[PDB]
């Protein structure tokens, strides 16, 4: 038992909700939330952007001492840093961005790092301003994630797509 609430229950492990993923780890306070990141962890806009501002800026500065140590991450890689305010952890994961031309099937690569992690809150990688199709997004989550994820999505015509939507 957790305390994530109001999730529609689509899998064995796999939840999705219309929630902002800022409000949603400010009240459950969970072990991981995931941000949708890029390689130099720049959190400019999108999820990360969000993320960031409510960290003050805190994220932000954590995370340009973390790229100056160890350099840019891997489109389809992550890393582990606070959480802040939000949360004990923020799992950092890059999605490809078609927007710059990146390889959409690094998304499942994204994906499998949530494997790590026995539940995480979550946006769907590569959605939103990293242009991939959430639909997508949604079914390569299903697909390779096996551990427990809630899948918080920001709009609501395309949570209510992506529900009526799901095989
Ligand atoms: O897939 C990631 C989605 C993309 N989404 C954005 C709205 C329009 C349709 C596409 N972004 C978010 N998902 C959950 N919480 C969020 N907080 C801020 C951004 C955000
Ligand atoms: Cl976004």
């Amino acid at each position: 038992v957790n305390s994530f609430s109001g999730y529609l229950k689509l899998t064995d492990n796999v939840y999705i909700k219309n929630a902002d993923i800022v409000e949603e780890a400010k009240k459950v306070k969970p072990t991981v939330v995931v941000n949708a990141a890029n390689v130099y962890l720049k959190h400019g806009g999108g999820v990360a952007g969000a993320l960031n501002k409510a960290t003050n800026n805190a994220m932000q500065v954590e995370s340009d001492d973390y790229i100056a140590t160890n350099g840019p991450l891997k489109v389809g890689g992550s890393c582990v840093l606070s959480g802040h305010n939000l949360a004990k952890h923020c799992l950092h994961v890059v999605g490809p961005n078609v927007n710059k031309g990146e390889d959409i099937q690094l998304l499942k690569s994204a994906y499998e790092n949530f494997n790590q992690h026995e539940v995480l809150l979550a946006p769907l990688l590569s959605a939103g301003i990293f242009g991939a199709d959430p639909i997508h997004s949604l079914r390569v989550c299903v697909d390779t994630v096996r551990t427990n994820v809630y899948l918080a999505v920001f709009d609501k015509n395309l949570y209510d797509k992506l529900v009526s939507s799901f095989l």
